[PDB]
DNA sequence: AAGACGTGGAC
DNA sequence: GTCCAGTCT
């Protein structure tokens, strides 16, 4: 029905000649495709290319990370969010030493095995550096899928990506699966973009039945997402009179796990009040008016900042999970973006 | 199944 | 504003 080798050709050839000359393909290490593919999650490739060098100069080989402080590797991972990908990375490849011997399991069964490792991460990265025949079905992939054989199945349904995964391993080019993999990637990055996508230029514009019928602008086909919940927060920078600051180290179990942070306080409607009894529970305290306030979004919820600024004085220990940070150290701990910013309206607040 | 789970670009 | 750049529970 479907001319796969012609198409597999088209592809190929298109994806020698168009490849990005990308951080992570100057070899096919499954280590370092396996960062790369678990930074690529859910975020943007020019984001992720300063913090994939990073990362590898910091952890060269899988057992620097396995060997690693949980602490050091979040740091390395500040800023690009979904901070469970690196918890579960971090896991994972401590598994691989401790069990494996430090080298990357090649059997899917095996590896989907890892923490954070499922179908498409088993895919691409047993695809592309071990040559195992495993489907790599991104959302990039589903849209480029959905349009070549016009199906309209809900994308965010599990099994529309099963579908579409049964759907590679028939047109797959067996010869090269981890190029054909990445080259439909590529395609996804490159030409068949979610708005107006340049289907003149296509390689494979012959084989695609959205094309045909003018309907590739309607596709993928996907629910419209669930609105945000807006939580209000409450944050409090607090310095001594030698300039050191009282940060808190968050659980390591739901949002921003064993990140560090300002202390706060969801404040559903007293801000210093809230803050303050909080403190003295866990140091004696009073709280001043607040400074700016400001948003942060998550994909499931906003929060509503407000920063007070108050003084501290040592009538105590300061006891787990806080600790005192001279202002000099700060650079050191690994803050979310939201608090990045409390902490930059408050230090340009004070000058 | 659906929500939890970050952040930043492109439209 | 919208959409989008996978995995756990
Ligand atoms: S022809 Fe157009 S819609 Fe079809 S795969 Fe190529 S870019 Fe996508
Ligand atoms: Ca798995
Ligand atoms: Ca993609
Ligand atoms: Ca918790």
């Amino acid at each position: 029905r479907f001319p796969a080798r012609e198409f597999q050709r088209d592809l190929l050839d298109w994806f020698a000649r168009e490849r990005r000359d990308l951080p992570w393909r100057k070899d096919r290490d499954p280590y370092k495709v396996w960062v790369s593919e678990v930074m690529l999650q859910q975020t943007r490739v020019e984001t992720v290319i300063p913090y994939f060098e990073q990362f590898i100069d910091r952890f060269p080989t899988l057992e620097a990370l396995a060997d690693a402080d949980e602490d050091e590797v979040l740091k390395a991972w500040e800023g690009l969010g979904y901070y469970s990908r690196v918890r579960n990375l971090h896991a994972a490849v401590k598994e691989v030493k401790t069990r494996y011997g430090g080298k990357v399991p090649d059997d899917p069964d095996e590896f989907s095995r890892l923490k954070g490792v499922g179908p498409y991460t088993v895919g691409a990265v047993l695809s592309l550096a071990y040559g195992v025949p495993e489907p790599a079905v991104d959302g990039s992939v589903m849209r480029v899928l959905s349009r070549l054989f016009l199906v309209t199945d809900d994308i965010a349904k599990p099994s529309t990506r099963k579908r579409f995964e049964q759907i590679v391993r028939e047109i797959m080019a067996y010869e090269n699966p981890g190029a054909f993999n990445e080259a439909l990637i590529e395609l996804g990055a490159l030409v068949c973009t979610p708005r107006r996508p340049s289907c003149l230029l296509c390689p494979v514009q012959a084989y695609c039945q959205a094309f045909a019928e003018g309907v590739a602008e309607e596709l993928p086909v996907k629910m419209k997402k669930t609105a945000v919940k807006q939580v209000p927060l409450a944050v409090a920078v607090l310095a001594d009179d030698e300039g050191r600051v009282l940060i808190r180290k968050r659980d390591s179990t739901g949002l921003l796990a064993n990140l560090w942070e300002f202390p706060s306080c969801e404040t559903d409607a007293d801000g210093k009040e809230k803050l303050e009894q909080m403190v003295g529970e866990q140091l004696q305290v009073e709280l001043t008016e607040p400074i700016v306030s400001f948003e942060h979004a998550f994909s499931h919820l906003v929060w509503q900042l407000t920063v007070f600024p108050g003084r501290l004085v040592h009538g105590g220990p300061v006891e787990e999970p806080y600790r005192l940070a001279p202002e000099d150290e700060l650079k050191a701990y690994a803050f979310p973006v939201s608090h990045q910013r409390v902490w930059r309206e408050y230090k340009e607040w004070a000058s």
